[PDB]
């Protein structure tokens, strides 16, 4: 859908650890009302966990990740980031990026061991 | 998940028309960082379209619905609403409500005819 998102990052980390996800866009997307990261656990619905609101640049985080995850965006490189800190086994899921009008990032796996 | 959401509303409407969706919670949820409505078209991923950010009460809308849809919340009744105006065939989808820490609303169908 117009702007394409190439997702990278993820892997396997111990609880308490950190991982960063990246989402490189094919063009500018700072004009999107919503620039977000979504989480989908195995038998669960996909759900938004972090977003930048296109315009005032304010952020929103779901209670489950607030204070541990941080969403940022670099308009020089046209990259949206998700810095995950203090990871927990419950954060194990496929992660997707999406912006208003853009296509979805391909899902990445994040696995958090005991 | 702690607070339960009972979804109601939807139906069939002509393009240009209006419908309201409601989501009655089992308890207070104004403390949720995210109070939102999500859209899932038949062969597509679920996606957030409108949210109230728990705290400052500011809103965010995906570009696809901004200026046509409005999200509101009544803390006396503990109901989250989505007022949909100027409906288009492309808005045809299953709609779900969700708040941080709450369970998902059961999906409702909204069908917009020619």
């Amino acid at each position: 859908a117009q702007v394409q998102l190439v997702e990278s990052g993820g892997g396997l980390v111990q609880a308490g650890g950190s991982l960063r996800l990246s989402c490189a866009a094919s063009g500018s997307f700072f004009m999107s009302n919503v620039m977000a990261w979504y989480r989908q656990a195995p038998g669960k619905a996909r759900e938004l966990i972090a977003a930048i609101r296109g315009g005032d640049m304010s952020t929103v985080y779901d209670d489950s990740v607030k204070g541990r995850f941080t969403i940022t965006r670099d308009d020089d490189k046209n990259i949206l980031y998700l810095q995950m800190n203090d990871l927990k086994p419950e954060d194990t899921a496929m992660y997707y990026c999406k912006a208003s009008g853009s296509s979805w990032g391909q899902g990445t796996q994040v696995t958090v061991s005991s």
